[PDB]
């Protein structure tokens, strides 16, 4: 599994469950093409977005739909979403975990990049 | 000053100086329109981006060119840029400070909305 | 002002106001000696903790009473307090800003060391 | 496993390996008694610190030895260590993960608390 997302909720001290995530890849014409999407599980994790074969070199945007997550919990958050934009596989195949920590007016995102 | 940006460097423990920042507003057709830009000062701050007259309710994107910042320090970063997308509202508090803390493989962003 | 503290609230997007802060210096016997204290202002800041004459090289602990802050907002927090421990050095930059971002089950702290 | 530590390195985008961790518990006389210690593994994780039986109600301090970690990588960091202080098991047994993200002049710590 070459592309990982893991989301935590800094208000509840829990995984952030059912968080929608949309992945895009920059096309040759410089537009964002839809690449993959999904929702975090009970554990706050999202696996199986892509395969090594399909996950080629490129610039990727991981959109984490934070506003919808917070709204459902009765909180009016600041951000529309978190977007994490990065070049992937530009030195051969890697495994990426995008880790996000969510508060209503703040978020952090960290990448864990490993060589399999 | 309705909209300020402050950027800090978590590796050097300093303001992040000369970081390019580009602000966009979402247009009716859902495309991003350039709105304002600048570079952070020696205090890591960017002021005078817009005015209260111009800064109307709407969706905005603040783009922070973190990749160029790290490259100028000889450090290989993960992100192309940091991206902060939000709705500006007239209701609640109306001075917006977008704060950002930068590491090569991590960033955090916080909004300070005051009266 | 050799040592400043700024505290932000990540739930409300505001300065963290009236947060008690206690500063300690490590004594020769490795015990913590009270050094300075105060409460954050309406801007979430604490100034005038010490002077350049008094703020000598040594190990310091800045304790931020986050638990009481959350309790006053009716929110159940994880931590007893935030704890920031560091060596003050004369060599490098010498205005220290201890910045802290608070969530109920999370906090971040950053040091801004300037010239 | 009722007490978890997981540490990441925000400079290298990797787990923080061989990070020393010391756990203390507040005694009846208000002193910090040594409770458990260990080092993060290749995955940045530390397991097996304690057992449900030994992990009773109390106030705990998790000290993460960040300064030694950074020094070995040739970086002079700001903090001596991270200390995470919390009441545990004060409403019955829980499982705790203390998650830390490290930069030379900054750190964050989040708790993930689950009911088994
Ligand atoms: C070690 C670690 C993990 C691994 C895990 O949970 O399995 C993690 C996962 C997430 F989804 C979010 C954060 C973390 C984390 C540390 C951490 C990161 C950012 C912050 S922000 C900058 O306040 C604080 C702490
Ligand atoms: C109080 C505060 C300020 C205000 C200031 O210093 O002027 C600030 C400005 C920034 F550009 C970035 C962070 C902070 C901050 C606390 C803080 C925020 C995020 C993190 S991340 C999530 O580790 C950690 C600490």
């Amino acid at each position: 599994c070459p592309l990982m997302v893991k989301v935590l909720d800094a208000v509840r001290g829990s995984p952030a469950i059912n968080v929608a995530v949309h992945v895009f890849r920059k096309a040759a014409d410089d537009t964002w093409e839809p690449f993959a999407s999904g929702k975090t599980s009970e554990s706050g994790e999202l696996h199986g977005l892509t395969t090594e074969e399909e996950f080629v070199e490129g610039i990727y945007k991981v959109e984490i739909d934070t506003k919808s997550y917070w709204k459902a919990l009765g909180i009016s958050p600041f951000h529309e979403h978190a977007e994490v934009v990065f070049t992937a596989n530009d030195s051969g195949p890697r495994r990426y975990t995008i880790a996000a920590l969510l508060s209503p007016y703040s978020y952090s995102t960290t990448a864990v990049v490993t060589n399999p």
